[PDB]
């Protein structure tokens, strides 16, 4: 009765298959590599408009 | 006349090219990241039918 | 004026996209891959001709 059984459990069937814990492990995997590498983006874009012009570009490297 | 120089040399010539270490050490990779999973599911499938089901998953997840 | 925010910046149009960025650190990556591997097989290929022959396979194995 927990959200993660049932997130897992994708076709629903009460059973975790191997494919399922697979398929789970891949995007966990992948979501946490998109959520780094969004947060260190928005880390450099320092005044939000979503680009990174030559100047936030600059600040960010150096002595870093 | 090792089976290793053989397993990597795909083509049979008697040499190891790059492409064929390259594919090598994909394939090798692949390997073991496909047996740590299977061992960990099978080590959660704590009855071995092949299905995790909520009460395994269960006992799996806490402390762990 | 780095050639580095140009390399990034792809479409050239002086901001960094998120794609770009992403695109970016996964080319670096896979870069950085092939020269570990290159600088491997180089450095079995004791001889240079482009191919690793059973012997210079077998003096790299052992107690390696
Ligand atoms: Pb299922
Ligand atoms: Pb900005
Ligand atoms: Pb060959
Ligand atoms: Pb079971
Ligand atoms: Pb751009
Ligand atoms: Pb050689």
């Amino acid at each position: 009765a927990e959200a993660l059984f049932k997130e897992i459990d994708v076709n629903g069937d009460g059973a975790v298959s191997y494919e399922e814990v697979k398929a789970f492990v891949s995007k966990k995997r992948a979501i946490k590599n998109e959520q780094l590498l969004q947060l260190i983006f928005k880390s450099i874009d320092a005044d939000g408009n979503g680009e990174i012009d030559q100047n936030e570009f600059a600040k960010f490297y150096g002595s870093i």
